[PDB]
């Protein structure tokens, strides 16, 4: 059960396509997606959607962030997207109703912070 693990079951999911407020494999948006990668590994349930995420684990600079960590988008309370970290710069998410599960990098778009798990 460590960041690896997390890493390996949001890898499963690459191509899935974006659908509003999806929750498995048949679409996703950017909270199912996190919600089930966790669920499958750790079978804890982390919030639905944005914000209930921001609660589990601590809260965290996107420098000090591991694989496995969730990165947020916006302020505490107002959290509009995460992603799950892979390390060094890089994650993994439902993108926007445009795309499908993909990697992405922070030198395309910043997260503001970040939550250990």
């Amino acid at each position: 059960v460590n960041g690896a693990a997390i890493v390996a079951e949001a890898y499963k999911y690459i191509g899935t396509p974006y659908v509003w407020g999806g929750k498995d494999p048949s679409g996703f948006d950017c909270s199912g997606f996190t919600r089930y990668v966790y669920l499958q590994v750790t079978g804890r349930d982390i919030g639905g959607w944005t914000v209930p995420q921001e609660s589990a684990g601590t809260k965290i600079s996107v420098s000090q962030a591991k694989a496995g960590d969730l990165l947020f988008w916006g302020s505490p309370g107002g959290t509009y997207h995460v992603a799950i970290a892979l390390g060094g710069g890089q994650y993994i998410h439902a993108p926007q109703p445009g795309e499908s599960v993909k990697v992405g990098s922070v030198q395309w778009f910043a997260p503001d912070f970040a939550v250990s798990m």
